[PDB]
């Protein structure tokens, strides 16, 4: 029944010859630069672990730490602080160059190695029995930034990754401030990279990225800015100008940001969250706002392949970009469903309904 | 009906996965359920024992001399270990066939350890490495056995697939039109039917083994089902491989049950009559089928193991061999425990 559809029915679905294979629940929030909710899928206020989608907020805490500007981190360095990188040799090299700028060493890192987020990098590692170490962590840039912050204020580097350290105190305050939430409304776990990681309603993730894009807009216009807005503009610029540092070759975040050529930034969170900050454009205006836009997505069951398909479909439905811009992501949008003999056996479809002509008696129960 | 398995990071919900499950008696009557026990579901590799039945029921196939390990391979989603490839080639030799006659393709190994070995050695898997290579060799065997020709053995209009289609519905006790069909990863037709009927197949496998073991006047079909159960339980390493859930499950239970994975996170178990099954209020064998709605295998194995615990199937000791699947490790790159898995669902009885 098309006239009683509900958020509980917002799915991305795979089929095999028309027969349902898997289905995945979708949550999404589209917010303006003050966080007002414009469009939604599923439960746009789902309490959600941001994971690496929080990294631009953590980078802001680092950049607002007094004395860090003296280290001479450049834009590509800041993009690495914002990264879940593929552990390509260029990311490892930049991590070592950042350690040298702050006079630290790999032994000071409290993140650990892991299989590369790139299958092609990981294939090279397997061929040489290479065991990844702390410096190959996808989060290595954030960790060097955190060491830099710790050294800059005289706190000392041991323990920089623990909640009681002033660097983590700065992070926690900064996250809650960008979300416009009280401390008690942000929850904290421990991340795979061994730092505190926040959880907050999904729409507030979109709000953070709308603030990133809004600051970029104010910077490009030559508006006076607070030190925080200037730094947010710097983070947006770094990510958009060095998207290979934020992920790597063949990675969704890198291909998405290169396709849009400065119009937006986007960032993955583990277990299938995504956030995009969209600069003010004709597209955003047609969606009903005068400023920048934020988009946040969570696939309830954590499937990454579905996340990238859904994010790309959502950009298409919001009219963000052109068909030629978004066609660079066609392989993510409609993932291949081909068997071991080259036969196409199925595909992906998007039975969700953006909400933002319905009878007023149709309840939209966030689910 | 709102039955989930949930992972958390420090008590904070990370992911949740919808679970469907059917526990049936030997005649398929529903005894316990999670979610939607009649969910229309692609059985994928969990259908392979029924495809093995079609092969073994083909006239002339017994003349090839397949043994219980070969039949176990027909029923398998093997890890493509060297020993699976070797048995595949041995089975081709028994029917005087060539790897070039197989119509399945190579794929990255279902064992990441095997796959890593392949990567290190620049190995490109071919048809004989397919996890379903035993099924395809059996299909070639049945095609040759009735003189139908190996050409096109995997196509729906070939009599071997006609036999498979008919056998799947007969075992489900469904009319042909109630089973839907697509194309599998291994390039054969693959069936979809309500989830509880997958449990029904496996209860019939275990029931047949109980009847064989009991000296009961069986048809040739029940005798073949009994043989299929015996081959899987005696050679579980062929059905999956070292470290695989199916192999470890069947080894732990030492003949009391067979279990089989289906791609995109289905699972089927046939349980022979036991103190545990009588405790569940049935005087015969039992079948269990499970589907994780979003396709996550890690959650599948954890749920199945929890389900065996809730049903009292096995002893705590026997199930503890599966502890690493039951509560998956949730540790970060520095050895800190960051989370865990919870099972807020409740079995509903009849
Ligand atoms: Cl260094």
């Amino acid at each position: 029944d098309p006239f009683t559809m509900t958020p509980s029915e917002d799915f991305v679905v795979t089929d095999r010859g028309g027969i349902v294979e898997n289905s995945h629940r979708v949550h999404a929030a589209v917010v303006d630069a003050k966080g007002r909710l414009l469009y939604a899928l599923g439960n746009p206020t789902r309490m959600t672990l941001a994971r690496s989608a929080a990294k631009p907020a953590q980078a802001l805490a680092i950049l607002e730490t007094e004395g860090v500007a003296g280290y001479g981190f450049d834009d590509a360095d800041i993009a690495l602080m914002c990264a879940s990188h593929s552990s390509e040799d260029r990311h490892i090299a930049r991590t070592r160059a950042m350690l040298s700028k702050i006079k630290a060493e790999e032994a000071d890192l409290r993140c650990g190695g892991h299989p590369s987020l790139s299958e092609m990098v990981n294939r090279s590692w397997i061929k040489q029995d290479f065991i990844p170490t702390a410096v190959c962590s996808n989060a290595s840039g954030k960790h060097v930034g955190m060491l830099a912050g710790a050294r800059a204020i005289g706190a000392g580097t041991d323990g920089y990754h623990l909640p009681d350290h002033p660097m983590q105190g700065r992070v926690k305050r900064t996250v809650a401030e960008l979300c416009d939430l009280d401390a008690g409304d942000v929850e904290w776990g421990t991340d795979g990279c061994n730092l505190p990681t926040p959880a907050f309603p999904l729409d507030r993730l979109g709000r953070i990225y709308a603030k990133l894009a809004s600051a970029a807009d104010g910077s490009d216009a030559g508006e006076g800015q607070s030190t925080r807005c200037a730094a947010l503009a710097h983070i947006f610029r770094a990510m958009a100008r060095h998207p290979e540092m934020v992920a790597g070759e063949g990675r969704y975040c890198t291909m998405l940001m290169r396709a849009f050529d400065g119009a937006l930034v986007g960032k993955l969170g583990a277990d299938a969250s995504y956030a995009i900050g969209v600069r003010a454009s004709d597209a955003t205006r047609q969606l009903g706002t005068d400023g920048a836009l934020g988009i946040s997505v969570k696939i309830e069951d954590g499937n990454l392949e579905m996340l990238y398909a859904v994010v790309t479909e959502l950009l298409e439905r919001l009219g963000i970009g052109s068909p030629d811009v978004r066609s660079q992501l066609a392989s993510f949008h409609h993932p291949q469903r081909v068997n071991t003999m080259g036969v196409t056996t199925g595909g992906v479809s998007f039975p969700f309904k953006l909400r933002g002509v319905d009878d007023p008696r149709l309840a939209a129960v966030a689910r």
